[PDB]
């Protein structure tokens, strides 16, 4: 009968209006949350921020999209039933019609892409910083060792043997100071591996290359001092 | 006496062997052609890292050992008031140091070669997903636009048929989805975590298809309901 139809279509309108408003408020809260995110400059924080965007993509993002489509269906259904009964058309409140709701879906979709893009930028810059944090002192220390490598491999001295030995011992003591500068360089490399970094355009040395260069250079100094002191004992 | 004879023969044999080993390793590196497939390029990069901790260390250690040995020989000869030992051409410690310099440069050049192949590889993997994903997303959205348009002045039986005809067209899309999921899995195998070239994941696309189909089905049902009323 006619009063049942009117009551049923009124209840559908009441359900549509309440859900459309709730959808709008929910999208508004989620888009504001996205736009409020400030990307970190620390690796594990950015990775969690990126992981947070995946919770939206798997959760409310689908909930919003489904509910917009469900409401667009319901709006069409309401007006379908009204047309069939020669009733006035149903007009949703301003900003709550299905097309407005569709536009809010596009709004948060834009905000979602924009958030993801700035998080990806912050992640690449974080990785570039981690690379440079290893490269700069690694390049410094490698060049410093190589200076001492050049000295100990020079065969050109015509100085008396005792002066050669004193000079070699003094340079070795200098080089040995480098040993204390290595632990922080290893730490920087480990931080790179913690971020799963697998290339470093900024250096051509690994920490093991550096540690090994130091140890071998020190040993060459030691062995040269020994054999020159053997020469001095033979006189 | 014979100590120096034996060290010289040992030096010259080892200096020559180091020269030839570095030379062969350089040729090998210079001859690597970067692959275009992710797993191959990954394994090419793997081998440079194994050179880095294998023969690279062995060549560097041996160059330094031979510099030391050349030093020991001449220290012994000077103590004995004898003339200095001069290595054969190309085998002196400075030449060996230059061969270390040479292979270091070949290592560097190859490593960047492989790093760009890997970058372009991950780009191609991203595009292999993005291009069909973007195309299918637009296609689904075309049918989403159709079913959410309520401008039809036609008999209900005719709207139902048109909606069923459009739905059947839309269901042709489902067969396009499995190749797109495999393109995503291929990205996940290369540990790709970002895609600048698309705004849609595979689950986004699947969901859009599932919801758009369902909106057609529900619109069919409530117009069919109006037909018998």
């Amino acid at each position: 009968n006619f009063l049942d139809f009117l009551r049923a279509t009124e209840g559908m309108v009441h359900d549509y209006e309440q859900r459309a408003q709730a959808l709008k408020e929910n999208i508004e809260a989620a888009i504001n949350k996205m736009n409020g995110v400030e990307p970190s400059d620390e690796y594990h924080q950015v990775k969690e921020q990126i992981n947070e965007t995946k919770n939206y993509r798997k959760g409310d993002k689908r909930a919003f999209i489904k509910e917009q489509g469900d409401l667009a269906t319901l709006f069409g259904q309401i007006n379908s039933k009204l047309r069939g009964m020669k009733r006035p058309v149903y007009v949703a409140p301003e900003g709550l019609d299905p097309k407005s709701l569709e536009g809010y879906i596009a709004n948060i979709s834009e905000a979602e892409r924009a958030l993801r893009s700035k998080l990806n930028t912050a992640m690449r810059n974080c990785l570039i910083a981690l690379r440079k944090a290893f490269a700069d002192p690694a390049n410094a220390t490698d060049a410093k060792i190589n200076e001492y490598r050049t000295f100990v491999t020079d065969e050109t001295s015509e100085a008396p043997l005792e002066e050669q030995v004193a000079t070699l011992k003094a340079k070795l003591e200098e080089l040995k100071q480098v040993e204390a500068q290595l632990p922080p360089i290893e730490e920087a490399e480990k931080a790179c591996e913690d971020a799963n970094i697998e290339d470093n355009e900024y250096t051509d040395v690994s920490f093991d290359d550096l540690q090994f260069n130091y140890e071998q250079t020190v040993s060459m100094f030691e062995k040269k001092i020994v054999y020159i002191e053997a020469q001095i004992n033979e006189a």
